[PDB]
Parts: structure tokens; C-alpha cells; sequence
């Protein structure tokens, strides 16, 4: 039976590699402070001050903490995740499993200048996953606080709060208050652990491969076609220029003009920058010159946007402006940090079905010509989906988000997240946790007021998450060797993916899950 | 039903991304222009810069109209500033078209 | 081994121990950062190790007595393998394990 002096739950971290499934599981070291004095907090930024009209936001703080496990590096080590891209065309989700153990409670008081900390062994902690999803879904909007990628580590548990509808800063009228004590939880003392499972609905794979071919070279380079196209309007080789409607067959030497089946992902443009400082432009085009979309009045940066290749044969230098997902390095500030310091991720292997992120999508025809009118053909920045078109989703990293929540809504087109992840119309539960609020002494004498003064406290624990994963394993007639994802040969002053001499865990590169190849 | 939450604001007003976005490409501060390519993370502070999974619906464009008379145009625009979709070369008014929000 | 032993490609395996770290009062707004600060702790405990051993027992016809390992006859000022009077247990000299006698 449960006590003061057992413990709740054991320590596992493993990766289970059997058959077409992997099961990844951590644990960690969490600290969960009590937030707001135990108070829900209205919290609003207007136009008034120095923010702009797209800065505005009306929501509310709450007491409450929550759990975020939603980075793969959470659940997989750089080697598993090795073993993963490197060996698997695809995977996803299958069922997960989640534990709260080993609490403590713990009491601090301030004596003077001094600071003593003893353990509070009556106090609880309350508990909850929303199962029914009836509280705004935080949760993968890639904000901090997950699980650390390091299981040493021991890490603070991050602060509840939504925003709802507004008006500048104030509140509409179907602007929603939400209590979180007024759902059900389970309540934990220092004996007790919480537990319970989760199952993913069906999803199709992430597809973790490169094509071999491009979209629009699937023709035979041998063969001819027996369809035709109008290779040349005028008469050639004359003294004049009089018009002659003149057909060809699309073959080897003219592949451009061949008749195909498909067409390339849908384009919304973005800007082009230079990593070479010289090539920009001189002058802060970051905000002005960026591709934004309109939603209510506000411009919303469209960041990363739809998939789309990052720059097309030879450029390495040109990335799009609000294109690419960026992850900082190790220890790297929060305000106008050096490229130095973040890592740009890149799409190289979706050039084959995707358009370029920074060029146009195509050109079409801008008038009906004439004998008097030339022909004029404008090119198409933003092209939506058309009829025979196909694409890749983005690329997920082990630095990056492994799924999002579908909002609720009438309709949607091919809901996949676009930061990268698995679209879920019912993704994992998100797991509320807040420390029971303790009073200091009341009045002898009755009052009416709420009780202000609590007992300083704050709890930690153990926290096991436990994914099982489906593998679509790789199976290739390629007769030469892949490209696989593989460490540096070369000395250095410190092992990737390691500690360093004062002890901080850091992730050199961001790792895409893309290195195989298939077929288009 | 509404929405209580709009599509943009579906963020953590509390906690930073750990994301990152190009807040500025040219030296700050300095007595020269030099472009210099300056990261941020996105947060409570600037929200409209931060990374997000979804995008507005589909968009085609209507001629905005006043009920206050004094600001509309003085002319009939209501056939010619009409939008308009062309199918066998005759134009027909899109009534009432995609749903979009009548108003900001 | 060269330093005498025995060889085992299985041996008996390694025992890890370690305290979970215990946090000092996080801060009471948010910080991505990992804890720093913990709580000083050290535990103490009990540990047994048994050990069943196989005897190979000496079986000879050799005659005559045999060298033996033996302590010594003679007065001293402490005992051997015994605390002096400080309390500190000394060991006076190495022992070797083989006394006894085989034909080659």
C-alpha cells in the first residue's frame, strides 16, 4: 500500500525497437511553483500603449500549470532518432501512456534573511487531463516548457493561460471565462500517482523520405510522345515574318514542352534574404517587405507558411524570410540575437513536388492577343490548389513539434499542421496541474473577505510519458547506397549531442527526418 | 455556434516560442545602415510575429458598401464595381459568394 | 586478468546509485532554463553481498607436514589483523593463496 515511505513509481527511460513498432519512453524531474498567488488574473495589451493594432490580446493567467511533451526530443535520443530516419520511410502515433510519482510538497519560509525548505507532508496537488477537450487547446503553438531533451535535466512546469476573443484590449461579449477548478480533478498527496492512457486516431504516416525523381521528369528520356504542342507560331527561315500555326512532338530534346499529368504544390510567396550580408538590401525590410496575412484588421506574419522548397539548385545562401522554421542554439538569447546563434532548418527535399518558397509559381496570360496586340503573360505569386496537384508536407525535426490540434470548424483544406506534425482532431489531452492552495493563520475573529495569505509552497515529482510508435519500414530496390544521417568523422573539442566541460546538454544541428529516398 | 478564440490568437499569452523569426535585417543603434541579419523569438509581446499552424479561409474579394450615404462614391457602381465570375462569356454577380466576414 | 582474478565475459554487473536531485523554490514566473539550485542531500543505508564459493578439497599422499599459513608465535605490541588502540584495522602483510603442494 501507498505511503510516506514507499515510492510511487520507478524510473524508465527506454526505447523498445521491436518489430514494425518503437516504444519511446522518459522520465523526468519536474518543479511546479504555485502562479498568480493563486489567482486568475485578466491580462490584456492594448493599442494604447506603444503596441501596435496586431499586438492587442485579451485573455486570462490561471494558478494552473500544465504539462507539454509535444517535442520529439522528449521522447527519442539523437541515436534513436538516428535509427529512426535513417531505416524508416515512415511513422506515426499509435497509443500513449502518462504518470505523475514520487511527490513531494514542500514548505518554504523566509526567517529574516534566511531561507529553510521542509517538506509539507499533508498538502496535495490537483490533477487533471482534459479529456473532453473543453478548455482552449494550448498546446502546439511551439511555446517553451517541454520535457528538457536531456534526461538529467529537471525543469519547471510551465504557466496555464488562453486568450479570447477582443476589441483592442477589452472584452467582447462572447469573450469566455473559463474556472479550472470547476472540472473535476484528482487531488495527490506525497503516496499517491496519477496515471492515464491515451490512443491516437488513425493518422496517415509522416512520410520520412526524399524523392528520387522531380515532378515533371517521371517521362521516359528514350521515347517520344504522340501528342503534339504548337512549337512555333511564325513562318522559319523566311523573308517574312508571316504567321504559320507549326506542331512538334515533345521528345528528349524538348522535355519542358512535354504534356504531363501533374502539377506542383500550391504557392504563397516569400521574401528572399541573403546569408552573405552584402547581397540585402540595405535598409529593415524584416516586417515591411514580409508576407502577411489579414485576419480581423490584424496582419498576422505568415510564419512558416505552406510547404515549399527554401531555394531552388546552387543557392545555399537564400533562405525565405518567415519561410523557414529557425531553432537557436545553446544558450541564445531572446531579442535580436546574431544569425550566428540560430540554426535554420531547410527544405532541399521537397524541391522535387514543391514550388520554391522565394519565386514565383508559374506564369500565365494577362490579355486575349491580336494581329495588333501582343501577348503578355503575368506570373502568379499566391496560386491555391488546382485540380491535379500534389505536394509534400514540411519536415518534422527533433527539435520540432510533434503534433497540433485541428480546431473545430465547418471545413478545412488537408489539415496538417504547418510548423510539421500530425493534424489531430483529438490530439493527446492536455495535463493541468496546480498546487492546493494552504492558508497561513485566519482571523480570530470572522470576516467575510477571501483569504489572502497562503503558506509558500511548491511540489515536485516524477513524470513518465510512454509513446508507442508505428514504423513503415523501408523497402528499396535502389541498387546504390542511400544518404543516411551520420555523425562527423573529424576530432573536436567536444562530442555532439553531449555535455560539455560545465556540464550543459546542446543540440549542434537541427536533424530532419527526411535522408531516404523513394520514387515519385 | 461562435468561436470564442480567433485563429491567431490560439497561443499561450504567458510563454514565449522557442522559435525564432527575423525581427530585423539592418544594424540597430549604429551610425551607419549595415544590413546585419537580427533573430527573435516570438512572445506575449509581439504576437502577429509568431509561428502558427493555420491560415484563414479562402478569400474572394467584395466592393465594400456604406449605409452612410455621404461616404460611398457618387456614381452606380453596384452592376460595374460588381464582382463578378465569367462562365461562356456571359458575367454573372457572385451572390452571396464564399463565406467571409461581412465586417472588421 | 594479469593482475589475478578470474576472467568472466559475463561478470557480475556494475551497481549504479545516485540521488534524485531535489529542487530549491523554483522562481514563481516562468523560465525556460534548467534548475541550478537543489536541496544538499546525501543518503546513507545498508548493502550485502553474498557469495557461494566452490571448494576443489586437497587430496594427497604426501607424507610429510606440509607449509601452512600460521600467525605468529611471538608477543607484539598489537595483534595481527586486529584495531590498535587508535581503532584503526591494519592488514600487517599480503597473503598469497597457495601453501599447499601438487606433483607437477
Amino acid at each position: 500500500a501507498d505511503g510516506v515511505g514507499s515510492s510511487s513509481g520507478n524510473w524508465h527511460c527506454d526505447s523498445t525497437w521491436l518489430g514494425d513498432r518503437v516504444i519511446t519512453t522518459s522520465t523526468r524531474t519536474w518543479a511546479l511553483p504555485t502562479y498568480n498567488n493563486h489567482l486568475y488574473k485578466q491580462i490584456s495589451n492594448g493599442t494604447s500603449g506603444g503596441s501596435t493594432n496586431d499586438n492587442t490580446y485579451f485573455g486570462y493567467s490561471t494558478p494552473w500549470g500544465y504539462f507539454d511533451f509535444n517535442r520529439f526530443h522528449c521522447h527519442f535520443s539523437p541515436r534513436d532518432w538516428q535509427r529512426l530516419i535513417n531505416n524508416n520511410w515512415g511513422f506515426r502515433p499509435k497509443r500513449l501512456n502518462f504518470k505523475l510519482f514520487n511527490i513531494q510538497v514542500k514548505e518554504v519560509t523566509q526567517n529574516e534573511g534566511t531561507k529553510t525548505i521542509a517538506n509539507n507532508l499533508t498538502s496535495t496537488i490537483q490533477v487533471f487531463t482534459d479529456s473532453e477537450y473543453q478548455l482552449p487547446y494550448v498546446l502546439g503553438s511551439a511555446h517553451q516548457g517541454c520535457l528538457p531533451p536531456f534526461p538529467a535535466d529537471v525543469f519547471m512546469i510551465p504557466q496555464y493561460g488562453y486568450l479570447t476573443l477582443n476589441n483592442g484590449s477589452q472584452a467582447v461579449g462572447r469573450s469566455s471565462f473559463y474556472c479550472l477548478e470547476y472540472f473535476p480533478s484528482q487531488m495527490l498527496r506525497t503516496g499517491n500517482n496519477f496515471e492515464f492512457s491515451y490512443q491516437f486516431e488513425d493518422v496517415p504516416f509522416h512520410s520520412s523520405y526524399a524523392h528520387s525523381q522531380s515532378l515533371d521528369r517521371l517521362m521516359n528520356p528514350l521515347i517520344d510522345q504522340y501528342l503534339y504542342y504548337l512549337s512555333r507560331t511564325q513562318s522559319t527561315g523566311g523573308t517574312a515574318g508571316t504567321q504559320q500555326l507549326l506542331f512538334s512532338q515533345a521528345g528528349p530534346n524538348n522535355m519542358s514542352a512535354q504534356a504531363k499529368n501533374w502539377l506542383p504544390g500550391p504557392c504563397y510567396r516569400q521574401q528572399r534574404v541573403s546569408t552573405t550580408l552584402s547581397q540585402n538590401n540595405n535598409s529593415n525590410f524584416a516586417w515591411t517587405g514580409a508576407t502577411k496575412y489579414h485576419l480581423n484588421g490584424r496582419d498576422s506574419l505568415v510564419n512558416p507558411g505552406v510547404a515549399m522548397a527554401t531555394h531552388k539548385d546552387d543557392e545555399e545562401r537564400f533562405f525565405p524570410s518567415s519561410g523557414v522554421l529557425m531553432f537557436g542554439k545553446q544558450g541564445a538569447g531572446k531579442d535580436n540575437v546574431d544569425y550566428s546563434s540560430v540554426m535554420l532548418t531547410s527544405e532541399e527535399e521537397i524541391k522535387t513536388t514543391n514550388p520554391v518558397a522565394t519565386e514565383q509559381y508559374g506564369v500565365v496570360a494577362d490579355n486575349l492577343q491580336q494581329q495588333n496586340a501582343a501577348p503578355i503573360v503575368g506570373a502568379v505569386n499566391s496560386q491555391g490548389a488546382l485540380p491535379g496537384m500534389v505536394w509534400q508536407n514540411r519536415d518534422v525535426y527533433l527539435q520540432g513539434p510533434i503534433w497540433a490540434k485541428i480546431p473545430h470548424t465547418d471545413g478545412n483544406f488537408h489539415p496538417s499542421p504547418l510548423m510539421g506534425g500530425f493534424g489531430l482532431k483529438h490530439p493527446p489531452p492536455q495535463i493541468l496541474i496546480k498546487n492546493t492552495p494552504v492558508p497561513a493563520d485566519p482571523p480570530t475573529t470572522f470576516s467575510q473577505a477571501k483569504l489572502a495569505s497562503f503558506i509558500t509552497q511548491y511540489s515536485t515529482g516524477q513524470v513518465s510519458v510512454e509513446i508507442e510508435w508505428e514504423l513503415q519500414k523501408e523497402n528499396s530496390k535502389r541498387w546504390n547506397p542511400e544518404i543516411q544521417y551520420t555523425s562527423n568523422y573529424y576530432k573536436s573539442t567536444n562530442v555532439d549531442f553531449a555535455v560539455n566541460t560545465d556540464g550543459t546538454y546542446s543540440e549542434p544541428r537541427p536533424i530532419g527526418t527526411r535522408y531516404l529516398t523513394r520514387n515519385l
